[PDB]
């Protein structure tokens, strides 16, 4: 072992920082956040110092080093840009036994600072000895994207209940298989999140009734357009949890992959499936006790058919909840390069569909984006029946086939020529009508 | 954060240990194994101890606690099973102000020892200080089951090219570019762990040789509504790699906590446009990655078609991540779908600062959204109702949407004006059918 990671308690701490630029300002701002009474020593101060110190936070020293400063210190940080400094600085803490980081030189340390996640009072420290920062960045945006940042407070709740648990779980096993549950239950971690007391106690007795094998609930995400990285966090956490995944064709295959592979799939989609059984699926196994995530492409609320499915579930008893998406409409907008609004483009954005009658002289009026979900096969009817109630005839139109994903395909013209646009493509695609259509000249940088 | 990592050069340096059984053989071992000066001081001794002085690793003191063995001390460990002699220890070295860890007390000592997941030089660090020994167990075996077992190899391998990528490339941004291709290739990898070193030596060459990018480059992000949960997975990546971070009002203090901390921060908030921009222009000139974070999504009503071609304009590369919009994540976090079966079967995004066709929003059947109508609320009223929609229609304003501080208020048309006067910005009105299903829907929480 290279170097001892210790986690150090720091309130009412004297500590000292010498240096006054940006650097030292990071390090100022991790030492106040963990409660340290700071020192800070430089020749002199970026403007942030002058605040925090005019709002009684920290103590700042106008001058050059001063040995004395360490006198009564626990905590030393070198973040000047004189190596000659930093080394008086680093000689002077080593004499008096006080760690000391320098931030350039980490070799010349008695200490050396990590990468964190803050959970507190959960935290997770990265380092690799100053070899690599960039592996230990890469590694920490990885654990952000997977600690929910309200484990926290699940983390403290938990401190406060293992009397409770370990007065009615005998075994280990019996208490593993129930705290595994408790840190993965999100009514519970919102409950404590939006202070909600009388839903905190409710799912808190609702965890310790229900049987040790039971922890059914049904989640509703949305994964975007196509590209697996316009998933949530919040949607990448919760198919990393889940006990069984429910999924149609319009999931993408690489959204797919980030499934943990211990999970079953369930494929409701298209071969060449009404939506009852559907709902039966989602019902039985969250009745058998299992985490369903229901995977949805782009956004469940718009034109998903997703709420027929949640309030058979709300008259059942079923908890669950809902991970919005990335509309097919704002990720095509954004990867094609045509931004839905626009200055004096268009004041309003109508999504559509393409069942039963429409309105056609509302969707003929200026001053408006018009996006068509599921329009390809209707397409010779927008066309004609556009023009037909006045719209310009120059009106440009564009379709992106495939949007976000590396198969997308755009083509783009004008409202005369929206049929013969349309079977270039094939489904999915958008049918996107506006002058906004007009911008994807300036604005395209999808390669 | 209630605790601050660090990582600790204990090489050389004396530490103390009072207590002599297991608990105090699990701490000297490891801090022999980080390269400490060690003595333990305790009435009697496990068998471990006597066969590590017989190797001249440790110094044994027998005897009572002695007070003056904290004297030349850089750490200090209460390991007795006596909890007076504990704090005897603990105020000991108090006044010295050495850090110390009580083995029975983590609330109690200056210093948490975590849970260490090695994969040297690579080091991870887990703690919950106390409050949950089960979190940070389960989550270190999670962690143990995503670290590659030769990532070590890796890393130490990064360590030794450190002179070379510094001699060989100037600028901060082209080592950071050689680290991040480094880090993620695969067949680096098992050379290493193969210790073929002829490969090894011919992966990294061709390395070395690539020519390496020197654009900066300007990423619009989508923060989404306010959870931070609701950021995209790219978004992520995104702002944990950005030089510097441009953001509003309307980005959510839960955020900014995913900015990578060595990042510089620049406010925008009357801060008109043509400033904006020329401060992406400059940053970006200069090769720095720079983010510009816009609250729900950048191209709806976001203002962010023309800070583009300015960019553009200039020879500034530059990408767009899609976020949440303020409707679909009011949507799913009121219980309120934009579109249903037989409710709306299109959705109408509407701002409010000719002017607005009014006859055309009071259609039947669909969703209306209004971004920034709140002053304008008593004429949304007044002209829906003169254009034909029904008194009763339900309406919803949704304030602070997906956040921990959310509140709806419902009604209907005729109470619109009355409503807006409940909520302030930032807030939507939605209005349609679709608001009744909140009742059946609604999974969040109580305001
Ligand atoms: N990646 C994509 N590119 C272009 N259009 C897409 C698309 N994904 C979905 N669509 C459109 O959406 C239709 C399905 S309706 C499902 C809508 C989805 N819940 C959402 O919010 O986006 C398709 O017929 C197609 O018109
Ligand atoms: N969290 C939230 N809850 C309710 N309304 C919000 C909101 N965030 C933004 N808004 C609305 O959006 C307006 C700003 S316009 C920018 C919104 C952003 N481009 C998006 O896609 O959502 C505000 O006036 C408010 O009406
Ligand atoms: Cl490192």
């Amino acid at each position: 072992m290279d170097h001892l990671p210790i986690f150090c308690q720091l309130r009412d701490r004297d500590c000292l920082i010498v240096g006054g630029g940006d650097v030292a300002e990071r390090k100022a701002r991790l030492l106040l956040e963990a409660g340290a009474r700071l020192t800070v020593n430089a020749l002199t101060f970026i403007p942030q110092f002058t605040v925090w110190a005019n709002e009684g936070m920290l103590t700042l020293v106008e001058g050059p080093f001063d040995e004395t400063l360490l006198d009564s210190c626990w905590l030393a940080i070198a973040a000047t840009d004189d190596d000659t400094v930093n080394q008086r600085v680093s000689d002077a803490a080593e004499s008096r036994r006080i760690f000391c980081n320098v931030v350039n030189a980490p070799k010349a340390a008695s200490f050396i600072m990590p990468s964190i996640i803050d959970r507190s009072p959960l935290m997770v420290a990265v380092s690799a000895g100053g070899t690599s920062p960039v592996l230990a960045r890469l590694l920490r945006e990885k654990l952000e994207s997977l600690l929910p940042q309200h484990l926290g407070q699940v983390a403290r709740y938990a401190g406060q209940l293992r009397a409770r648990v370990k007065k009615q779980f005998a075994t280990m096993g019996e208490r593993r298989r129930f705290w595994e549950k408790f840190f993965v239950n999100d009514r519970l971690a919102q409950s404590l999140a939006n202070a909600d007391e009388k839903a905190v106690n409710a799912t808190t007795e609702r965890l310790f009734s229900e049987p040790l094998d039971h922890r059914g609930e049904v989640v509703l995400v949305g994964a975007g357009p196509g590209d697996a990285g316009l998933l949530t966090l919040k949607g990448l956490q919760q198919i990393q949890q889940a006990d069984i995944v429910v999924y149609d064709r319009l999931v993408s295959d690489d959204i797919m992959n980030l499934v943990r592979r211990d999970a079953d799939r369930v494929f409701v989609g298209k071969r060449a499936v009404p939506q009852e059984e559907i709902n039966q699926i989602l019902l039985r196994e969250a009745q058998k006790g299992k985490r369903v995530v229901r995977l949805k492409g782009g956004d469940p609320f718009i034109f998903g058919r997703g709420g027929e499915e949640l309030e058979t579930l709300c008259h059942a008893g079923i908890p669950f909840s809902v991970v919005p998406g990335i509309t097919a409409a704002s990720g095509c907008s954004a990867y094609s390069g045509i931004p839905l609004t626009h200055r004096d483009y268009a004041q309003s954005v109508r999504l559509v569909t393409g069942g039963g009658e429409l309105d056609w002289e509302n969707l003929a009026a200026e001053k408006q984006t018009l996006v068509f979900y599921m329009g390809l096969n209707q397409a010779a009817t927008i066309q004609e029946k556009l023009i037909a109630f006045g719209m310009q005839a120059d009106m440009p139109v564009a379709l992106v086939e495939n949007g976000t994903s590396v198969k997308q395909r755009v083509v783009h013209g004008v409202l005369t020529q929206l049929g013969e646009l349309a079977q270039q493509v094939e489904s999915p695609a958008l049918i996107i009508v506006g002058r906004v259509v007009a911008l994807r000249d300036k604005l395209n940088w999808f390669s």
